């Protein structure tokens, strides 16, 4: 089956943040508006039987002082009084400030994503689902003891930790516009979780990594060569983005032979995102996103699909609704007939001006990256005693 994380309390918590507003409700109500929910198995967010078990779950990656500070931040932001100077100091020491402010539900909001993505991974492990989608998860910038980029708790790291502990290998694929630095760093020393991020990188552009450092770093210790990165230039369209990462994806799968794939599918690469770095689409005749997901799904490896960035809420909905239909098609083998106009539903009015499912958009260095990345993959194969034909992979490029 294809699983999808939602629930009534889950939806309220995913829509309680000041930055992402009601995005999750547009997304699930468009998936519902297109009659896709009956095709999907609902996966309920994981809950715990005590504070200690929750704490144990989250501090599998995050420090206990950080988790404590995040909960105290929520408590402070639920009272009238302003933070003391000592409380502002303590929040500063975890970067619980600026781009990661406090708000009345900040802890419950952050934990909800972890609940969602841990349950998603358990559904994969117990083989209840072949694919699970969590459009409320994917917060890849959060670090062990530091929020970043509106990511307070790294649900991806925790879901991946659960998967590899269930020899188990996980391939993480980060399609967000921005470098997936939190997940890469969590597994920097681990060869069993191979991380791969395609992203924009340029001087000054958040978060600064996943590019020349001048060498490309790629893991350390036993995780040497296990962190993959493909920084691309602004303006890239669907076909060039697809061709840039198509052969890398296929060769990673050939060589790593992963037990699970986790795909972060941040929607801020859309041409219509207020970022406007890349020019990808949701078009389905082809959308770089849809091309990448179809390819990963053709592998028939149990796969977690997650959300992430995406600041044009209706176009994120348009995209993720198409990705969700595509998953149903490739997994179940059932054709999905999506109408070209948005169906009438609660959020219909948000889909101005023409109320179509297509977004309103009219559409040397990568070969060096391919040679670099393919050499890293051989170094990874050699370091980890993996068996593969170096000519069947080089054929892909
Ligand atoms: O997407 C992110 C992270 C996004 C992000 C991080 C740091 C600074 C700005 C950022 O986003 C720009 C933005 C915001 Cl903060 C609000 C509205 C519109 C735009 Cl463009 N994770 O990978
Ligand atoms: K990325
Ligand atoms: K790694
Ligand atoms: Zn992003």
């Amino acid at each position: 089956s294809v699983g999808i994380v939602y629930g009534d309390q889950y939806r309220q918590l995913c829509c309680s943040s000041p930055k992402f507003g009601d995005r999750y409700a547009l997304v699930m109500d468009l998936i519902n508006a297109y009659k896709l929910i009956p095709e999907l198995s609902r996966v309920p967010p994981l809950q715990w039987d005590s504070p200690s078990r929750m704490y144990e779950a989250v501090t599998a990656f995050h420090s206990t002082e950080y988790v404590d500070a995040l909960k105290k931040l929520q408590m402070l932001h639920c009272e009238e009084k302003e933070l003391t100077a000592d409380d502002e100091l303590l929040m500063d020491s975890f970067s619980l400030n600026y781009d990661c402010p406090g708000f009345p539900s900040v802890f419950d909001y952050s934990l909800a994503a972890v609940q969602g993505s841990l349950a998603a991974a358990s559904a994969l492990i117990c083989r209840h689902c072949e694919v699970v989608i969590n459009w409320g998860g994917g917060w890849h910038h959060a670090k062990r003891s530091e929020a970043s980029g509106f990511c307070y708790l790294n649900d991806i790291v925790l879901a991946i930790h659960r998967l590899v502990s269930s020899q188990t290998r996980v391939l993480y694929v980060d399609l967000d516009l921005h470098h997936g630095d939190g997940v890469e760093e969590a597994f920097w020393y681990s060869p069993r979780v191979v991380t791969f991020s395609v992203h924009h990188a340029s001087p000054g552009f958040f978060p600064g990594t996943g590019t020349w450092n001048p060498i490309f770093l790629n893991g350390a210790g036993r995780g040497r060569f296990s962190a993959f990165n493909l920084p691309l230039e602004e303006g890239i369209n669907d076909l060039d983005w697809s061709n840039a990462i198509g052969p890398i994806l296929d060769s990673l799968n050939i060589v790593i032979q992963p037990s699970y794939v986790v795909v972060q599918c941040g929607a801020d690469c859309l041409a219509t995102d207020p970022h406007r770095i890349f020019r990808l689409t949701n078009f389905y005749p082809l959308s770089g996103y849809l091309y990448a997901i179809k390819k990963i799904l053709s592998w028939k490896v149990p796969t977690l699909i997650l959300g992430g960035g995406g600041y044009n809420f209706p176009d994120t909905a348009r995209l993720w609704t198409r990705v969700t239909a595509l998953t149903i098609e490739e997994v179940k083998g059932k054709k999905m007939t999506i109408s070209p106009e948005i169906p009438e539903h609660s959020y219909f009015s948000r889909y101005g001006p023409d109320f179509e499912l297509d977004i309103d958009y009219f559409p040397d260095s990568i070969q060096k990256h391919h040679r670099r990345i393919l050499e890293q993959l051989r170094n990874y194969a050699d370091l980890n005693k993996l068996i593969y034909d170096y000519d069947q992979v080089y054929q892909l490029y």
